[PDB]
């Protein structure tokens, strides 16, 4: 599913991410547009084997299993596979414990370079 631009943030919203660890709506939407178009079945491999899955691009190298990054860890306890459905629950409830992990939303390199020190409350501007 490609998300609007509103109908994201509703979503986003309901699932308890506005101000998630002192991080507004906006950053949330700004980083999703950057990482994935919007588009929950996106996905991208890395240098090293592991691949980014879903609309915040979730590394298999820590958080979920794909069964081809050997020696990797599954610590949102989920199938890679998971994190491409239309429904964002799976998506929004590990990223979560992502950014619960002590580098807050730097984890996301989109959101570092082109979201952090902007007007982020522009991408949620207009939104019901
Ligand atoms: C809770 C997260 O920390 C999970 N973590 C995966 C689990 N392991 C070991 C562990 O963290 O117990 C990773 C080891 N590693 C360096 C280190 O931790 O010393 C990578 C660092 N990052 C994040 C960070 O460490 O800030 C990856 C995410
Ligand atoms: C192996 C290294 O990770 C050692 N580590 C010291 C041991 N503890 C707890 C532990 O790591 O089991 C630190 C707790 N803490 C983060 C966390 O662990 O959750 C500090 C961050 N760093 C590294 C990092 O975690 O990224 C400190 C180095
Ligand atoms: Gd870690
Ligand atoms: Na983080």
């Amino acid at each position: 599913k490609v998300f609007g631009r509103c109908e994201l943030a509703a979503a986003m919203k309901r699932h308890g991410l506005d101000n998630y660890r002192g991080y507004s709506l906006g950053n949330w939407v700004c980083a999703a547009k950057f990482e994935s178009n919007f588009n929950t079945q996106a996905t991208n491999r890395n240098t090293d084997g592991s691949t980014d899955y879903g609309i915040l691009q979730i590394n298999s190298r820590w958080w979920c299993n794909d069964g081809r990054t050997p020696g990797s860890r599954n610590l949102c306890n989920i199938p890679c596979s998971a994190l491409l459905s239309s429904d964002i629950t799976a998506s929004v409830n590990c990223a979560k414990k992502i950014v619960s992990d002590g580098n807050g939303m730097n984890a996301w390199v989109a959101w570092r370079n082109r979201c952090k020190g902007t007007d982020v409350q522009a991408w949620i501007r207009g939104c019901r």
